[PDB]
């Protein structure tokens, strides 16, 4: 088991990020409240159903539980949960869980390459924080489903997480095993050996018809799909955890570098990294406050010794600090998201300059984090 060797760029002109401002308890505990305040807007918005997983407009309309993205509604619920301990928001997050329970238990709308993010902060989330057996229940029958599916893309190693809860609950090393093949597998096969992140074979390997599940995500096979690179990100620190390979860490600091290294004059990436200042491309805010996440989880394994360590904090940091003062929304409207200015799908003209929902959770997730020692759903 090993990682092939990529390219590991050095961070380039690094005081763009050390001569940042580190944010303070205040402006984070503002940033929640103002997010909080739009959550609390929604929920009289939603009820028991869910956003679907771009704006329009800005503003979000209203759905059934049938999509990919309906976990990271409740997942937001659940970090707001986090911050201020109210039993509404518990009460409604649990009500999505029952609904989630009920969806994997009639396969409603599954699809194997979703099952990480619908389940892990929704169900798995609920189980953290009180221990709840119909969220376990939920988790592990998703975990089930994941197994005998697989029984490739960037996104797997978010989705492999489930994977290794699964096996924690059980003991079952083989929830384990396909884990860790698959981590390298993705490592191996969705990453470039200049540490950008690329896709897997968009047509059938049989015939060459076209693909239904996912079509197009990046600019061209020559670009760096943003968020693709933020799954990378976030996705190793999180294997990392459960594996404890150094190469993982090398890995993290090659796609992450890469990242910042295409970061424009604001520090909020462009939806692709090929894009900078003056090209009149669209941002992705989701990519950025993914990066946050994945950064500051690694922070929490990187040796003291390591040369970009306190760069790696401060860029944090600065990407975050931007997200709150120019991307966080300031209308106060029920239907508006947390944070503006993603892209869902570029080529299907899908949530351009819209906001999403995975944004929004991780963005709030990113603000927890920084605010408190938040125990993980994923």
């Amino acid at each position: 088991m090993k990682i092939k060797p990529v390219k590991v760029e050095s961070i380039e002109n690094p005081k763009r990020f050390l001569n940042s401002r580190l944010l303070t308890k205040i402006e984070v505990e503002e940033a929640i409240e103002k997010a909080l305040k739009q959550l609390y807007i929604n929920i009289d918005y939603f009820g028991e159903e869910y956003p679907t997983p771009a704006t329009f407009n800005n503003i979000y309309k209203v759905m059934d539980n049938t999509e990919w993205t309906n976990g990271f509604w409740t997942g937001c619920l659940w970090l707001a949960y986090e911050y201020n301990q109210d039993k509404k928001l518990k009460n409604i997050a649990h009500k999505n869980v029952l609904s989630f329970l009920n969806r994997i238990n009639n396969r409603i709308a599954l699809d194997h390459h979703d099952l990480g993010f619908l389940y892990t902060p929704s169900c798995t989330a609920e189980y953290r924080i009180n221990g709840d057996v119909k969220a376990l229940e939920a988790t592990i029958k998703a975990a089930d489903k994941l197994m005998e599916r697989y029984q490739l893309i960037i996104n797997c190693l978010l989705n492999i997480q489930l994977l290794f809860f699964a096996y924690e609950q059980t003991g079952d090393e083989k929830y384990r095993q396909v884990a860790v093949n698959h981590f390298y597998a993705s490592a191996n096969n969705v990453v470039r050996d200049d540490s950008s992140a690329f896709h897997t074979f968009y047509f059938d390997p049989e015939t060459g018809e076209p693909l239904k599940g996912v079509t197009r995500q990046g600019y061209s096979d020559e670009s760096s799909w943003a968020r693709g690179q933020a799954w990378g990100i976030y996705g190793i620190p999180l294997s990392y955890r459960k594996m404890k390979d150094y190469q993982q860490i090398i890995l993290f600091k090659g796609m992450t570098n890469y990242f910042l290294n295409r970061l424009p004059e604001d520090k909020v990436s462009y939806w692709d990294l090929i894009f900078t200042d003056g090209s009149g491309q669209p941002r992705d805010t989701s990519a950025t406050a993914t990066a946050v996440c994945g950064i500051h989880e690694m922070l929490k394994y990187l040796p003291e010794v390591d040369p970009d360590k306190e760069t790696y904090k401060y860029a944090m940091h600065t990407m975050l600090r931007s997200l709150i003062e120019q991307y966080s929304n300031n209308e106060l409207i029920a239907g508006r998201p947390l944070l503006l200015h993603g892209v869902y799908s570029w080529h299907s003209g899908k949530g351009v300059d819209e906001g999403n929902i995975w944004g929004d959770y991780y963005y709030l997730e990113a603000l927890i984090r920084f605010y408190k020692d938040w125990e993980l759903y994923w």
